[PDB]
């Protein structure tokens, strides 16, 4: 099957949407998006059509944004690894400085 | 059973020193004490607990507030069951928290 | 003021947790008892906007693993906040070994 | 892949939160700027204590627990194929909270 892919990324250290957070999607080392959340912490679509079936990386580069902000963090970013092949994946990031995660929406 | 804590505070990647943290069963509090500095408490009782239906509170909003820092969660309460060694920790922060079955 | 809504997913299994019951009161007195939706969600707990105060709002995760066949040691998840924004967004992603909430958006 | 190891030490600790209970035998394995620098495996209480002889040196690492794997062996089907913490360099313990549908990772210790 192929599926369409949205993001929402949440600073849960402050409980405010992550506006600013860089995310990239690439499959098999290849870049295929670099996108940037909005105000509401989000990115509504990676692409126009349905990602065909494959192995996936969504990567947002969280410890570049909390530097950014002056905050320091362990973590330097924040990779998901995952696989389509559902209509649409929904893959949110929580983040912090001291941890962050990710669940299928 | 025997139960056991630990409280990490994931906006700074630290363990939450100094949080109260009460045992309750039915409404009746059995504890009432503080994480040290590696953010634990390894024992609630020091008679093994019996079955029963169990209540863990730390209070979070207050230790945040302590430190000057605003959340809108005023405390963090775990409900459970003792149907072993049970260690429930909190994984906290201003903006969400989290508990889970440990080992 | 403000109003509240929630979702409700399965980290288990990675699916919204459709039938589960969720209350939410204020000093013991309840102001709602809704079931969750197909998509997990309740999008609202109130015809009028909350009044600044203590809630208490609570999922019957146990029963709703129980209805299922499944076990878990979390008999409930009940998140407690405090009104003071236009909207709270409160989810719970649960799961038979583990629950989180955070501040959404 | 082979096991094999060998100032900060490095521990993990990895969860199955979808049954809370730990996650015995799956393989972990701990990189720095492409080089694989171990390869390890859970123990019975979901464990892997070191990842090196001697505490690792300051620098940027990955470790990768092989989650997606370790599902399948158990006939579980995961969107997540694996789960990769990307950090930086007293002690670091990274778990992994793991499950079908999601996973998190924080500093404990």
């Amino acid at each position: 099957h192929m599926s369409t892919l949205s993001t929402h990324i949440l600073d849960i250290s402050t409980g405010t949407p992550a506006e600013g957070v860089t995310v990239s999607l690439s499959r098999e080392g290849e870049t295929l998006a670099n996108l940037v959340t909005n105000a509401q912490g989000r990115i509504a679509t990676f692409s126009a059509a349905p990602l065909p079936a494959g192995r996936y990386c969504l990567t947002a580069e969280t410890g570049a944004w909390f530097a950014r902000a002056g905050r320091e963090s362990v973590f330097t970013r924040a990779q998901i690894d995952f696989v389509i092949g559902e209509d649409h994946f929904h893959l949110p990031f929580l983040i912090a400085p001291g941890g962050w995660s990710t669940y299928r929406g």
